[PDB]
């Protein structure tokens, strides 16, 4: 096939494989119980972004959707990858601030909607409708990055500075990227088609690898992780 994307997804397999490696091989080595559950945690994300990454650049996770009188090449893969490690990334940072298991359920719910609503939106068929599912999975977000940024950090501050400083730089790259997400879709492939896949696959990847690896990397390498 040779899609024009596809050095992004190789360039995307490649980043979170490496990535998921030096985590795995850094969690092994922790004895502190507290740790080891951040890096199993923080492990699983990009594996599981790499395994779908790899299914993409091998030719699968990719569905033609009618729509604006085009056949539109829609990547579902990434959803199979989001669903699972958004929420991941979501506990990581619960865990950090001793969220509640209300709150953390809530939140993996409503992310859930998010994902689920974001695909449905990815492949509906009538064009004005792919937005409203947009409209709603991005409400979705934003009730998460709102409890982010008001729940969680409060109840950061019953932590010690250096896990209150942690959670605070972590929650800001996830403000910051989760918030990039919506846009590219509204402007992408799945949206108005203004940037083309192979441009949009690479904003993608530069957003996935930062919040996966990029995040592991600022989380694992912190003192905040010990129990
Ligand atoms: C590793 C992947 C991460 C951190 C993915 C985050 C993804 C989002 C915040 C996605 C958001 C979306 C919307 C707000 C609406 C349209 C569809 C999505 C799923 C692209």
């Amino acid at each position: 096939t040779g899609r024009p994307e596809w050095i992004w997804l190789a360039l995307g397999t490649a980043l979170m494989g490496l990535g998921a490696l030096y985590f795995l091989v850094k969690g092994m080595g922790v004895s502190d119980p507290d740790a080891k559950k951040f890096y199993a945690i923080t492990t699983l994300v990009p594996a599981i972004a790499f395994t779908m990454y790899l299914s993409m650049l091998l030719g699968y996770g990719l569905t033609m959707v009618p729509f604006g009188g085009e056949q539109n090449p829609i990547y579902w893969a990434r959803y199979a990858d989001w669903l699972f490690t958004t929420p991941l990334l979501l506990l990581d940072l619960a865990l950090l601030v001793d969220a509640d298991q209300g709150t953390i359920l809530a939140l993996v719910g409503a992310d859930g909607i998010m994902i689920g609503t974001g695909l449905v939106g990815a492949l509906t068929k009538v064009y004005s409708y792919r937005f409203v599912w947009w409209a709603i999975s991005t409400a979705a977000m934003l009730y998460i990055l709102y409890v982010l940024f008001f729940g969680f950090t409060s109840k950061a501050e019953s932590m010690r500075p250096e896990v209150a400083s942690t959670f605070k730089v972590l929650r800001n790259v996830t403000v910051v990227l989760w918030s990039a997400y919506p846009v590219v879709w509204l402007i992408g492939s799945e949206g108005a088609g203004i940037v083309p896949l192979n441009i949009e696959t690479l904003l993608f990847m530069v957003l996935d690898v930062s919040a996966k690896v990029g995040f592991g990397l600022i989380l694992l390498r912190s003192r905040a992780i010990f129990g």
